[PDB]
């Protein structure tokens, strides 16, 4: 079954019923200001940090799910409806939910009213602007009253929604029902004491009245369905002091057959310098300037379709930069629109704020945000810049970082624990990924300081050493690196030992000693300590790249040494030297992520993809039997059925969930890049569909989720939900296989002296052009694939064939014409 | 005006509509496992710590508020409706429910079926136990399906709430539809790894089916007003997994006409040791052992009956200690009933969880218990006992203290706030209180840690010098103690100057340095400080006690030369030493806690009533022109209009409002007993009156609130609201005015050798008997008064007068009749 479709050249996904399996949403905003918008206009908005700035209120876990959002009650002749369907229920003879690039439009009809809502957030503005478009396609003249309706939240969301005792008296408000263009409604809560902030909620009209009490508007007893002011068709001009504050007011229309009224209603994030804050001597007043030019920004229909057509232009540019055409529209889509537009949302977001992430505890995770890089430097490079800069500033001196820091203040946390040995190398990744996209080399010179300490400024790259070293330096008693806290897996704790129920494996006190160690590390260190070698060489720094090439070599031969079982690489040894992932013991016999982070890391890889001999391809073929479902490659298997005290978080959840036996989709594309690496271009872009929103569109009442956008965790092979989605929309998954697709499938990736052109993609996509700009120049890169197994490309560029897959840069301003066979 | 009426004879408050101001509760339980119910059924339970180890989910802030909870959806013919009103809105022919005393009885009739609902948790059980009465009251049989509904929460009631990207994965359940005495359902999420406790819902029958899914049960798009399963009149037998557990069991009932059936439904807290966990050498089937006998001591409608007969009976035996007989019933009914029965529940709350505390951040408060123990020692001392060594084991070597303590490990922690100034004197407070009750002085022996260390411990009697010595090492240049973070009053924050919003005043970073001082902790320390030479002194420590009483006098003399402003005490010297409180400043002149406390010290106590020259009288006079209110007295007056960035969170709540000019009603009976002190009994009895909740039931409406508990707030004159209270239930309120009302007002107070007879209660109450059990004697005292302004007793005993007030305690077993004259 399915819920909607694709829509390729309005670059929309199209919902066609409001009984979806899972509200579906989108992200409105690419800059400073984000709103979570379903397709049922439930959800929230917040400026630069969903738990220390969030301007509106959502509930997760309501019953049922997602009653709570931008609605637009409709009083036609005492009959009352909202276009998004919920709250009320009441039948429409038309609903749509279309879901744009930074924009969505949801529409309702019924009994001769239609109700169209543009919602979106503008670039350059801290607001969400909804468009209303309401239309008599009766042949009779109507006239209906419309009650917009948000509900705000106290700014720190965690305070919202456990601090009652205090909160309950604090919500304040300012009701302006007369302003410049129409009438505003501010809610300004400990704008009294230490906020400099405030929100607006206006519309460009004056309003018949306004409410901005929730238990007013909605009545005692009643939920957001049964809002007594919308039913009694006029609003009650309640003036909020503590409670529950909201923002609402009634317009009403009268409309001649086929008449339309559009109404612009903005939701504003304003701040004012402290000298400024208030109108009046008395400091009781809330200034309002920044409020009125917003609210002037956003008074007419015109205002709001040029703000629309300038977002529309931004995304046409940002997707201009890698495009394919081929003879499969599903990869087309994914490549083209939806995965680059989900690797910009993860960018913002990194894992703090979704339907299921509740913006509360999570901000932007050092290894997240450094491989949510590795899908972004192409898209806006000046931004991945200052991104690497802000990471890079939350590490330690040591070389270990925090791991993760507060969005609002750029400042590391130990929130959701401390000391996760993996962690450094990945600033080596993002950094590496960058300097090849752009060639801005000189980044490697910007100083840089250690948990934010002014002062401490050393060179980016100096970090970088910090991180190298930081694994070298830290070792066990098979040369492989000490695991700490966890590596990539959060939930292989091997340091933990705890009995104490309800305290958290990722805050909870570790045991110092004993001799755990992880070849997940191993591996992700010849891959990133090679990059690393590299770019000391190209800093002029001879002794240091020797070394480092030397460290590289005796771990990736640790890995051959210590860390293979047989027929597969081995996860780790535990606290007390016995080895994890082994077909030794019961369960957990086999890991993915050593399989595929080793193979890209060239360990194992033999005479080609025939060599059944080569302990890669053995590793792969362990992986395709022990691992593979129609949904995808689950974690581990067989998934722990008892918990196991040494490894940690990993055994608590049931089989086939998460990191116990779930697809962990962020790790796939590590077996779809090994499996190119060793020649499988088929089995590589076999993994890839299995996985891949476009592919799994036609299993929507499967997959449950959205149907345009990767999600972490598909349930595995040994769950009874076999094929369930949890975690949509924030996950790595997203940058892990654009960086798949992109560069190893289709094959087009950055080198730093030239553009790399290296198809293994199987025979399923036998012709295709990828248009690539790179340093200023267009690449028109036309494929003729085989697809026959370890078939490698040759290159012609302008007429001339080339040796190699490499074709060095050509200058600014140039388009150079490539063609290639497989 | 009133929603329903106290029922004296029972022991009831009887709630005669669903449709209150605001959710009524009840508290179940006063052992180790707690309820909260609502007169909808909604709330939870939780076993021992509201946060730590909670059984079932409930949703604060929820649109409406309190849709959750135990419910039993009734489907007669098709129509479904619950006998709770809620969650489904039916119209009932009837409705009523009666709170009681650990139970409450929830009864709803609509169309002949008539169903009544008893609650209560039964002594010596982690259960609670529900018995249902379904009765036909027409004239024809009668057949429906009964559906029981609880929702789960996943024990960690934070996790529950925040952290759906873990915890949607690892809901597990086990169904039993045929067990020794009816069907049951286990709620066994994360019993796999660390938890060795599950949860059990069952019934007394075999079930006709079963659901532990919650979007099953309810449906797609539906509240829990439009469940699916009791629509269809079918269960679904779902078996949950992951996703959102709960319990229900359907149960098809048939009735002749005027016949009745009980079911008996529990939801009990079990656990297993660890090594008998599993029923399956495999561990995957938990061990039902204690959950069968569970269900077997409440397998038959005589169980309950008898259970619910021994709760009524510990009741009369925990009322028998003091009660009255007066001319004013209101004042009989708050003494011998409600005001007790609050006590105990903040003794086992503290201010951790109620339908406005929400069972996270809040544990067991140092200050807030302490003060629970004044209006508890006479219930249960041994409970008291045990609760004075928790308590003084959370104090640090130096004699401060850890500000809370987590009420399942009784650990302290900083969660909100450490370095409270005022903490350390609480903790003679509390003891003296116990000594003086039970005349237990071995308890100063009993060995007690700091900070729970192994081989720290010292007699507790050393930690009260600890605190002594605490304030007399920590005073400033005025001689008056430094206040540190706060005194009493927690938005008092001197050492603060926050600017950045968003961090918890309660919590933030404190400035070192400065001179602030608290006016409130030297009449503290005067108070208390005297108390502590008195045990000194019985302990023989002559050279302790001298320099003790020295310097209380030298405090007390540092109040009266610099802590009095000309018509009132001062509140405080800030950081720079400027005056808090005091008529040269525009707003927060005067400020009710020094009033009440150093007048209670003795502090400025002149020649009697009439005294005009005496401090203590102008301070109790500008009190009543300048804070008094219908309501109550506010906590300062003028309430501060713009932030006062040096005076830390008090300026931030709009004025009227908790601590920024609210009446904090904890801070009244200070004022009460003050002028008691001073002989006015009669004011005394009107503040008494103002705020007490049988004299504000006729003004329900206003109030809003549980008209039979005390609330911490009701708001001020300067707020719109004023009149309306928030925080209800947990408030050190009721232990202090229970201390006002009994000891001061009625007059009637343990002292270490001898009762003290000294009705000051003025002409209101012109004749009463107290009934007060101590030492193992009864004292019956036959009070006559003229209620003279600052008349005060003269005693005959036994036939023959006694000089003073003070009746010396006679031998166990006596009974003593103590004749008043005032
Ligand atoms: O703290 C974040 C982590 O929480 C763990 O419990 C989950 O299993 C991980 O997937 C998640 O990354
Ligand atoms: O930590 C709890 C404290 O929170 C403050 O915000 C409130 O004003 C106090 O009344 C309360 O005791
Ligand atoms: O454990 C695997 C992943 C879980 N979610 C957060 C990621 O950083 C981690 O790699
Ligand atoms: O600030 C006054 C009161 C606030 N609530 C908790 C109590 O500890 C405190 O005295």
């Amino acid at each position: 079954m399915r819920y909607g479709h694709f829509d390729d050249a309005a670059r929309e996904y199209v919902i066609t019923t409001p009984h979806t399996p899972y509200p579906w949403i989108n992200y409105l905003g690419s800059e400073q200001f984000f709103s979570l918008l379903s397709h049922q206009a439930g959800g929230y908005s917040f400026y630069r940090d969903a738990k220390m700035r969030r301007l509106t209120r959502y509930r997760y876990n309501n019953i049922p799910a997602d009653a709570g959002g931008r609605y637009l009650y409709v009083n036609d002749g005492g009959d009352v409806w909202t276009p998004s369907w919920l709250p009320v229920k009441a039948d429409l003879d038309h609903f749509e939910a279309r879901h744009g690039l930074g924009y969505s439009r949801i529409t309702g009809e019924r009994n001769g009213l239609k109700v169209e809502t543009l919602f979106f957030v503008p670039l350059g503005e801290n607001a969400e602007v909804q468009k209303v478009t309401v239309t008599n396609t009766s042949d009779a003249p109507k006239t209906a009253t419309l009650f917009s309706f948000v509900e705000f939240c106290l700014w720190n969301a965690q305070d919202d929604q456990t601090n009652y005792q205090r909160n309950l008296s604090i919500g304040e408000v300012e009701v302006e029902q007369d302003g410049p263009h129409g009438s505003a409604i501010y809610h300004k809560t400990e704008y009294r004491e230490r906020r400099d902030h405030y929100a607006v909620f206006g519309v460009n009209t004056r309003a018949d009245g306004f409410d901005t009490d929730r238990d007013t508007f909605v009545g005692a007893y009643n939920s957001l369905g049964e809002a007594s002011v919308p039913r009694a068709g006029k609003s009650a001009d309640s003036v909020a002091s503590g409670w529950y504050p909201i923002g609402s007011h009634s317009v009403a229309v009268t409309l001649q057959p086929g008449e339309s009224r559009d109404l612009v209603y903005v939701l504003g994030y304003l701040e004012n310098p402290d000298e400024e804050k208030w109108a009046d001597d008395a400091h009781q007043v809330v200034n309002k300037a920044p409020a009125h030019a917003l609210l002037g920004r956003f008074a007419t229909s015109e205002q709001v379709d040029a703000a629309l057509e300038a977002l529309n232009s931004y995304w046409t540019n940002l997707l201009s930069t890698y495009s394919v055409s081929s003879t499969d529209e599903k990869l087309d889509r994914m490549v083209n629109i939806w995965n680059q537009y989900q690797c910009m949302v993860t960018f913002n977001m990194s894992r703090s704020a979704s339907f299921f992430e509740t913006g509360i505890g999570r901000g932007m995770g050092f290894r997240d945000s450094n491989q949510d890089l590795l899908g972004f430097v192409h898209l806006i490079p000046e931004r991945a810049r200052e991104r690497i800069i802000d990471i890079a500033s939350t590490q330690f001196a040591d070389g270990s970082a925090y791991h993760q820091y507060q969005p609002l203040t750029k400042r590391g946390n130990n929130d959701i624990g401390s000391g996760f040995n993996d962690d450094p190398l990945w600033l080596i990744a993002g950094v590496a990924a960058y300097i090849k996209e752009s060639g801005d080399w000189g980044i490697l010179d910007e100083p840089v300081p250690f948990d934010n300490e002014p002062g401490s400024e050393v060179p980016l790259f100096e970090h970088l050493t910090r991180s190298f070293q930081f694994t070298v330096q830290n070792r066990g008693p098979h040369g492989l690196p000490l695991i700490g806290r966890a590596d990539w897996n959060d939930c292989l704790n091997l340091n933990c030992f705890s009995t104490t129920p309800g305290e958290s494996f990722q805050t909870t006190e570790n045991q110092a000693g004993g001799v755990a160690e992880s070849v997940f590390i191993a591996a992700q260190f010849v891959l990133y300590g090679a990059e690393y070698a590299t770019l000391a060489e190209r800093r002029g720094l001879a002794d240091v790249a020797t070394e480092a090439r030397k460290y590289v070599d005796e771990v990736r031969a640790a890995v051959l040494e210590h860390g293979w079982d047989g027929q597969w690489f081995l996860r780790a040894y535990d606290y007390y030297g016995n080895p994890v992932g082994t077909d030794a013991k019961p369960e957990g016999k086999i890991w993915i992520e050593p399989q595929g982070f080793a193979v890209m890391a060239g360990i194992g890889v033999g005479e080609g993809p025939d060599d059944a001999d080569a302990p890669a391809v053995k590793a792969l073929d362990s992986v395709n039997e022990m691992l593979g479902t129609p949904h995808g490659l689950v974690l581990q298997y067989p998934a722990y059925t008892t918990y196991q005290i040494e490894l940690g978080e990993v055994s608590t959840y049931p089989p086939g969930y998460k990191e116990n036996g779930g697809i962990f989709c962020h790790n796939n594309p590590w077996v779809i890049i090994a499996e190119t690496v060793v020649g499988r271009g088929a089995q590589a872009f076999d993994y890839y569909k299995r996985i891949t929103p476009a592919y799994r569109e036609d299993i929507s009442d499967t997959h449950k989720l959205e149907p345009y956008v990767y999600a972490q965790m598909i349930a595995g092979k040994e769950a009874v939900r076999a094929g369930e989605a949890k975690n949509s929309w924030l996950t790595g998954t997203a940058a892990w296989n654009f960086v798949a697709v992109s560069q190893y499938l289709l094959g087009v990736r950055p080198d730093y002296d030239g553009l790399v052109v290296d198809p293994q993609i199987g025979p399923d996509v036998p012709s295709y052009t990828v248009t690539r700009v790179a340093r200023g120049a267009t690449y028109e890169i036309t494929v003729t694939n085989s697809g026959a197994p370890g078939a490698r490309a040759s290159l012609t560029v302008d007429g001339a064939p080339v040796d190699g897959r490499t074709v060095p840069y050509a200058p600014a301003g140039s388009t150079v014409r490539v063609e290639v066979t497989v």
